[PDB]
């Protein structure tokens, strides 16, 4: 139920194009656990019948000659996409930036607060955080981005933290107090400091919003040079 | 000159501080990796770092060299001994009991050095900024030592959170080495606001806070954790006031 715009459609976009990516790697593999941990990725990326066409895609791209262009390899994908009646996995353009990384965090941000907000009222949306902490903890990169692995390798624990306030949120109305939706992250942040159960509205939203707006304000200390997107924009441009 | 309040919870953090750096060094003896004893050699020296310094790597050179056939109380005793030949009694801790506080309290004194360093700044901005850096390698790289599988892969799914507010100090700084000089606030939230707009705006002691927000978060995670229902927690208020802050 999250809103349908034209950045909404971008990001669900560069979800497609950032998961299409990432198969493609599985027949680059050098070892048994970045195939498990590629394979598992893919497999929760698609995840967010179907369930059991995905299992043969990345099946199939396990097998995928290693001796195919990325080019060679998007045209098998379009085929055996189209034989899986997986069409709808497609994605329309293939041009790959960080900007198509950032898509998908904003993405799956969405995604979180989009089943915390239309639960039923549970141990079904709490499985799906803790995947979605291992999207978050597990995020390729795939171009060539040393200096951005190492970093978000540093901060990726401020995303995933959040992540576990809304477990915990849920972990308490399973067991009596309601959640209680806010507006700003300032009334969850002090609601904390006391029972209480307020969890901000669009919390991951803001979360992977924030933290966009940090990385891009660090860079200008990794390189020594002297210099964004506010709360109120981005709801305005994603109809939050 | 450590402008910290002298309380006796921060006497425990300090003495935790060098319970933690003991054991670690103690590993030392034990590496089974050129690229853990590099890792162990360098965090013990930075832990130490917060001449002291050529003394603090005759003690590292000695931990390295240490028999890996002693005991821990063996390897004790040796210790004491060479801080001792060292002028190091200062890095001899009085309570050798290890537990999962032993590092909380490590954690909240190198967070109290951190609101320290950046509270008596000198307009040193470039030093302050690369202690930062070194804060960051300490909290990236936390050992448990204890044995603790389930506490060691929370701590590396959140500990992004601790180190990405050493971040916004490091943001601090930079834009008050560029002119905007920085505001101190007395809550997170005037904080969190003012990020949402030339504001340059940093809580006053940030870091004391964040350790125990974070602190704070593992007590409730731990209830799902191993699934029950749980109790007082530790507020802002009250630990200003036990820190004399
Ligand atoms: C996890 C991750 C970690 C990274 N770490 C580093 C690093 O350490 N050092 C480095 O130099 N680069 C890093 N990068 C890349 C960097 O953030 C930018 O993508 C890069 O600098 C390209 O510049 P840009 O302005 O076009 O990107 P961006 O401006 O970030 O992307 C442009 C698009 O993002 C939209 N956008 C901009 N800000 C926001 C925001 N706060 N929230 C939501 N949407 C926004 C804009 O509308 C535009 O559509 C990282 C990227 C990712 C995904
Ligand atoms: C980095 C780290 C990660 C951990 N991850 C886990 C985990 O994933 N699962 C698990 O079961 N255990 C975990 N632990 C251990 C856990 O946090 C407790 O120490 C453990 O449950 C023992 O309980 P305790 O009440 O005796 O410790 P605590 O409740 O933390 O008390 C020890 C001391 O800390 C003081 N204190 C208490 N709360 C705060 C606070 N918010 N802020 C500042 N000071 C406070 C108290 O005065 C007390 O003296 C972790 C510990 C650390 C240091």
């Amino acid at each position: 139920m999250i809103p349908l715009t034209p950045l909404f459609s971008r990001y669900k976009d560069s979800y497609l194009l950032y998961s299409f990516r990432l198969i493609d790697l599985l027949r680059a593999s050098k070892s048994t656990h970045l195939t498990k941990l590629l394979s598992s990725q893919a497999t929760y990326l698609y995840h967010f019948i179907q369930k059991y066409e995905v299992q043969q895609l990345i099946e199939w791209a396990i097998n995928a000659s290693p001796d195919m262009d990325l080019q060679q390899f998007r045209i098998e994908f379009m085929d055996k996409t189209t034989e899986l009646n997986l069409r709808s996995c497609q994605p329309k353009s293939f041009t790959y930036t960080f900007t198509t990384i950032w898509d998908t965090m904003h993405f799956l941000s969405l995604i979180i607060d989009d089943m915390v907000y239309t639960r039923d009222k549970l141990d079904f949306v709490m499985q799906q955080l803790k995947t979605m902490k291992v999207l978050f903890y597990n995020v390729f990169f795939i171009l060539q981005a040393a200096m951005a692995r190492d970093h978000y390798m540093n901060v990726k624990g401020f995303i995933i933290y959040h992540i576990e306030l809304i477990e915990i949120a849920l972990d308490k109305e399973k067991y009596g107090t309601d959640i209680t939706f806010v507006d700003s992250y300032q009334q969850e942040t002090a609601g904390a400091d006391v029972s209480n159960n307020m969890l901000m509205k669009n919390l991951m939203a803001y979360v992977s919003m924030t933290f966009h707006n940090h990385i891009n304000d660090y860079k200008w200390i990794q390189r020594n040079k002297k210099p964004r997107m506010t709360w109120g924009e981005y709801k305005k441009l994603l109809n939050l």
